[PDB]
């Protein structure tokens, strides 16, 4: 302020920014062979909960 | 799902496996004398928690 004189004068405001983008999409998609689902010793459903654990 | 196109197709479904292999026959086979049996000191049933042992 003293080496302008004792002169202030207004400036104008200002911002930064950044964007956030939803730009990933990600998919699981498998079949499960009925004729498989027949013959195998067991369950099958152990493969929807590795489907959503690898997603 | 966004670098092929919007598309997507579904996959086979695969398993892993091992087999636990009931391979293993092992064996213990003593005589006791019934003559030795009367002339120790004591009781010879000390062998048989030898050989039970040993398995």
């Amino acid at each position: 302020y003293k080496a302008a004189g004792r002169q202030t004068s207004a400036d104008a405001i200002s911002d930064t920014g950044v964007d956030l983008l939803i730009d990933q999409e990600k998919s699981i998609d498998f079949l499960v062979d009925d004729i498989d689902r027949v013959q195998v010793a067991g369950s099958l459903e152990a493969y929807t909960r590795a489907g959503a654990t690898a997603l």
